[PDB]
């Protein structure tokens, strides 16, 4: 085993890879590159709404007026329905559902443009010094961050042990009233349902403009590790990467990328 491990490469943009217990680098690519983040915006949501320490049993309405992004955006999500914030929690989470994310900034003490305040604070509050919200769906491209400061912030969901569990639920069957009807909803992460995978926490993201992006909390052998990689050119570019890199830390042998995402990056 003196070997040791052969040069690591992945495909995304940006990519960065720490250690939990240690928080010290396993793997840095332009990790200073600020980018669209999209959906990765939903963890800072369910930070700040955890927060306010705001009753989770507490049934809320769908509201998405003051969000500008949300008009005309299609969701089976129907608006002034109503759910457990723990509810609108979950599937923001598992399912990246968008007026979910936007009705818990509906439903904050101090109103929605605080809730965005708080979502800018508390990024201040992280050194995530690169990092800038405007509405809490990521619909936005002016949502945006880096893989190092998604570091700081996957650093910071381990002292909030509801983020993780239910970013990591695979599947539920969502009731809502107001009026009565049933949504079922399932895990935008297809590596939750894969045995060779131990996450505490997921998330991911697309615009046409950076491409795929993905944040985990995962242990990988013996160790637990932060995973973000963003700027994913390929369709499944970001999975491939995560595949990698676990593959990689096992074995200490490295997949060469395709080229289409060789030419990506090298562009």
């Amino acid at each position: 085993e003196v070997k040791g491990k052969a040069p690591l490469e992945l495909a995304s943009g940006s990519a960065m890879v720490v250690d939990l217990q240690t928080n010290k680098v396993i793997y840095a690519n332009n990790a200073d590159e600020v980018v669209p983040i999209a959906s990765i915006t939903k963890l800072m949501t369910a930070m700040v709404v955890l927060d306010a320490k705001l009753p989770l049993d507490e049934i809320i309405s769908v509201d998405i007026h003051q969000t500008k992004e949300m008009k005309g955006v299609f969701s089976r999500v129907r608006v002034n329905s109503e759910i457990s914030r723990k509810d609108m929690l979950l599937l923001a989470l598992m399912s990246s559902e968008n007026r979910a994310a936007a009705s818990l900034a509906h439903h904050y003490p101090g109103g929605y443009n605080a809730f965005i305040n708080a979502m800018n604070a508390k990024a201040k509050s992280l050194g995530m010094t690169k990092t800038r919200y405007v509405e809490p769906t990521g619909l936005s491209i002016n949502n945006v961050s880096t893989a190092r400061d998604l570091t700081k912030l996957l650093i910071a969901t381990k002292q909030y042990p509801l983020i993780g569990q239910l970013s990591t639920t695979t599947e539920k069957m969502a009731t809502f009233r107001e009026p009565n009807y049933t949504l079922p909803f399932r895990n935008t992460n297809h590596l939750v349902y894969n045995d060779k995978w131990n996450i505490q926490l997921t998330k991911t993201g697309f615009t046409n403009q950076a491409g795929h992006c993905l944040a985990m909390r995962t242990v990988i052998g013996n160790r637990p590790v932060a995973l973000v990689v963003l700027d994913a050119f390929g369709k499944y570019t970001h999975f491939a990467d995560a595949n990698r890199l676990r593959s990689w830390m096992e074995t200490g042998k490295a997949a060469p990328i395709p080229g289409a995402a060789k030419s990506y990056r090298q562009q």
